[PDB]
C-alpha cells in the first residue's frame, strides 16, 4: 500500500516523521493485511492558498466514496 | 489533513472500511495536532498490472522526501 498526506505546513524532526510512520504502519498492517514491506507512506505540505486544488481534485468529486468526509466544506 | 491510501483490491465491508477510518484519524489527530473535523480519507483500490503507474508518479519521485521508503524497488 502506498499512503500519502496531505496538510498544512509544520515541522516535523526526523523522529517525528519516523514516528507517525510508524503508527500509519501499523494500522494499515491491521486493516489490510500488509507487510512492512509493501508499504510507503509520503507527507506533502500545501500551503492554505493551494487547498483548493486539492478540495477540488481530490475531496470534492470522490465526495460519497470517501471513506471518510470532511467535517469542513469549501462550497458552503 | 486529507489522507489517500492505495492498495491491491482486498474484499472491504462499511464497517471495515470505518474501522480504518477511525485509526487513522486517531493517528493524524496524535501526530499532527490535528481534529476529527479537519480529516478525510480515500481508499483506491488498484488492480496489480496498475501499480507500475502509482510506482511511477508516485513513489519513486518522492524516494528523497518519503518518510517510510517502500522495502521493494518497482523501476522500469
Amino acid at each position: 500500500p502506498h499512503i500519502d498526506i496531505k496538510c498544512f505546513p509544520r515541522e516535523l524532526d526526523e523522529q517525528q516523521k519516523a514516528a507517525l510512520a510508524a503508527d500509519i504502519t501499523d494500522v494499515i498492517i491491521r486493516h489490510l493485511n500488509s507487510k512492512d514491506s509493501s508499504i510507503s507512506i509520503a507527507l506533502q505540505q500545501i500551503q492554505p492558498e493551494s487547498w483548493q486544488a486539492i478540495w477540488d481534485a481530490e475531496i470534492a468529486p470522490q465526495m460519497e466514496a470517501l471513506i471518510k468526509k470532511p467535517g469542513y466544506s469549501m462550497n458552503a
